[PDB]
């Protein structure tokens, strides 16, 4: 009797692989949406700057990595797979505050 319209699938991913370049990335991903790794960071893996400062210090390649890094490495490739109009928002709702100028 009329109507009738759905949709809308589900992801399905399990333990993602990791980057060689994935500080980079992020590096650059910041300097693309001109966020502060801690935003980012928050928004990579729920961590602070600090920390993701010292990823991005040592570097600690994703092949010897010890699980507990790993664990956002991979979440970070995590995000960075997200949808630039996603990351753009992510980032957005993280500041939340945009005061023009």
């Amino acid at each position: 009797g009329s109507s009738g319209s759905s949709g809308k699938p589900e992801p399905t991913n399990s333990s993602v692989e990791v980057s060689p370049d994935i500080y980079q990335q992020v590096r650059d991903e910041l300097k693309r949406a001109s966020v502060s790794q801690a935003v980012f960071a928050r928004v990579a893996f729920n961590r602070t700057q600090g920390l993701l400062s010292e990823i991005l210090r040592k570097e600690e390649d994703p092949r010897t990595a010890s699980q507990s890094l790993l664990v956002n490495l991979r979440a970070m490739q995590n995000f960075l797979n997200l949808p630039e109009v996603e990351r753009d928002r992510i980032y957005q709702d993280e500041r939340s505050g945009p005061s023009s100028g």
